[PDB]
């Protein structure tokens, strides 16, 4: 697997590179971020994340925020044309470990757009979920991921009377591969948003929620659970 | 059987199964047979463009034909296309030869949903564009003949090596994802479709057409649908 | 005059110039009163929401009128709106008060609109959104007594310094840029529009309604457009 | 004024700081480009330039393109927060001097969208014009700018013969005012694209093509002919 996510990671992990607080981080191919900055998670309330980037300025950014809290942001210099295959597949990942949390997705959307060295814009992708059905044909859940529960996307194991389980791991990537860059193509970019819910039982909860984007065929690689986030088969 | 909704662009008269004696533009309604048709020429060699447009509040499906160095025909009928279409459908374009021909290629093709709420937010939204095909177009089904050969196109119907079209074939490409048609929360549904094509042949009388169409997820050619069936239908009914 | 379209959110049934008996949605063609009408509740308090959808093809411009915590009101006319309007147009939203009275505040307000000609793109294409509206609103032409107000929304009917709404108020807002909701090489013409409303009013009977339209560039609040009027017609023709 | 500009710069003015061939350029507040690249503009043909910036990347970002021509790019690091007041307006520029150049527009569309910390796009902006009439009401005309000739926009003054003028100056101003920062936007980005054919009887064409954002009361500057592209009052 080839993997790109930007994490909302809950549970600090210092023994594999991670700060000492919870904290978003831009991953380029490494659970071990390329740049964290500190990120206060509240809770039981929503929150909203933000992902862009375009193919000339070559800059990945994330903002995480909270209307009654606390809001990050962080910046990466890369070009995701040297990692990211033309064809990839986009979605979110979570997971718990000893600790937990609900990994709860209210919402989602992502929009790429291809302009041409021409008036025309070569190729784009947008979809939005603002619900979700208990039959998400657009959607392929992995996992322990299930969509309806209440209009959501639950993406790690929840039990019926709403509290979340440790060991779980999940994700849900859009149906359709996405032409992430495509030739005669001058500009390329994406963003995608998503909202969510984490509530817990824990005071550390754990681990995190990530969107990513990865080869077409990517799927949960083995023993990813906890603080590999769904994401790397190791912590290298 | 598949379920499908198409408006067909045919450039061939099968007055036989009513068709009018001329080629036209035809609102299907899960049958060959046009609930609503217009007068339509097809200009040989030339690039034309079809747009299709409804939404669930006016359940007025409409489209428009043009070409850039010809004229327009336009079509509309009333229809329910939630009383027609189950909940998750794909999309596509289709296209057939019988014993006349033409090649029925696709320059570019777009698709726009959005499905609005009690609210001002979206409960749900689609939409791809494409300007260009590839060889391995991983987003696309391809179906019967079809193929996205390296003219930057989607051939829906075989052509040979020295360009020219064959005879008796079909062809469709098939969006990849499922499109969330009808959402229960859903208050306004609407899309618009746009494709831009080349119909090309050495005959007087090409035949058969081209058609965007909405069907059930896991339709598939059905057999006997070339020449007038367009690759949609099994029959004429 | 004025040449007016617009879709109505009428609070209040003024029965001697042809409203229904209760409140109601209406499509507006140049007359206060209806082409077309649907019984409508105003839930007071309440934030509701209203889709308005039509295009050039199809010729039939429909609306809906929802609250996430009540039900759903629809309209739809059959008209010709290239028949009706100028080639250059305004959109705005408008709002009155009469002997009876209702706060009639904005708190999101988008507009789409999509020309498409002979080929793949867009000879035209305008879309707004506003989520919020700050004090000095430079993209919003404010007639009359609206106010962009420091809850971050647009206020168009007067309210007091304690929030209760005013009697015999007139407002309106519209969007700065002129139009073009006609392009003589577009095919395919289409728009959409949204907006989310809070009517509040400690009366029994609140007064007079929310209005989405279309106007002449040069628009203004008629005289005596007041009360039933809605801040859109001269008089009741 | 305040002016933020992407420059397609074909006559080159080593006097005043440009590089000794044509070229694109980002300016910021100054003729004299923050950061240029050669251009190897192509007399006759229909080229296309498109321009991109995040408000959390704080990249701006341009590419300018012929089909069957050249190609070239620019990328500048900027807080447009900290130079551009919070309403905008955004146009296009384009000027002669001794020498001269159609500078036609065929078409033009840009795209704010602000983004909250919530589900909802708090903002957005997004105009596309691939034809223009003769009386184009949406456009702020200044100068020398006419449409409608040819279903185009001409920036500098164009004879009924076809042939430019030199001493021309003129631009297009979108009607509206862009609130290109509002509060409560988590993310503000924006993007542009025009076509443009460039056609001339000079050997070095002159002077360029410029998109700019400014002050909503922007207007030509006195003198800016020529080699100040219409959009400064002078060279520091
Ligand atoms: C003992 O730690 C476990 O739980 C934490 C937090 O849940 C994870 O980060 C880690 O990988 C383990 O699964
Ligand atoms: C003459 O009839 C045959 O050819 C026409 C035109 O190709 C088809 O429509 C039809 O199905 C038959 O195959
Ligand atoms: C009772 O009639 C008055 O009040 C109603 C409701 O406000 C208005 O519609 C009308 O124009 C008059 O001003
Ligand atoms: C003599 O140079 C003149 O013409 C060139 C190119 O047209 C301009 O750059 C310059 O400002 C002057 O107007
Ligand atoms: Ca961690
Ligand atoms: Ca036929
Ligand atoms: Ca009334
Ligand atoms: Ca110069
Ligand atoms: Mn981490
Ligand atoms: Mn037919
Ligand atoms: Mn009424
Ligand atoms: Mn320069």
């Amino acid at each position: 697997d080839t993997i790109v996510a930007v994490e909302l990671d809950t549970y600090p992990n210092t023994d594999i590179g991670d700060p000492s607080y919870p904290h978003i981080g831009i991953d380029i191919k490494s659970v071990r971020s390329k740049k964290t900055a500190k990120w206060n998670m509240q809770n039981g309330k929503v929150g909203t994340a933000h992902i862009i980037y375009n193919s000339v300025g070559k800059r990945l950014s994330a903002v995480v925020s909270y209307p009654n809290g606390d809001s990050a942001t962080v910046s990466y210099d890369v070009d995701l044309d040297n990692v990211l295959p033309e064809w990839v597949r986009v979605g979110l990942s979570a997971s718990t470990g000893l600790y937990k949390e609900t990994n709860t997705i209210l919402s989602w959307s992502f929009t790429s757009k291809l302009k041409s060295n021409s008036t025309h814009e070569t190729n784009a992708l947008h979809f939005v979920f603002n619900q979700f059905s208990k039959d998400q044909k657009d959607l392929i859940l992995q996992g322990d991921a299930t969509t309806g529960t209440d209009g959501n996307l639950e993406l790690t194991r929840v039990s019926s009377n709403g509290s979340p389980q440790g060991s779980s791991v999940g994700r849900a990537l859009f149906y359709a591969p996405v032409h992430i860059w495509e030739s005669s193509a001058v500009v390329a970019s994406f963003d995608a948003t998503f909202t969510f819910l984490i509530k817990s039982p824990d005071s550390h909860p754990a681990d995190g929620i990530a969107f990513f984007i990865s080869n077409i065929d990517s799927s949960i690689p083995s023993g990813s659970t906890g603080r590999l986030l769904g994401l790397f088969p190791d912590a290298n």
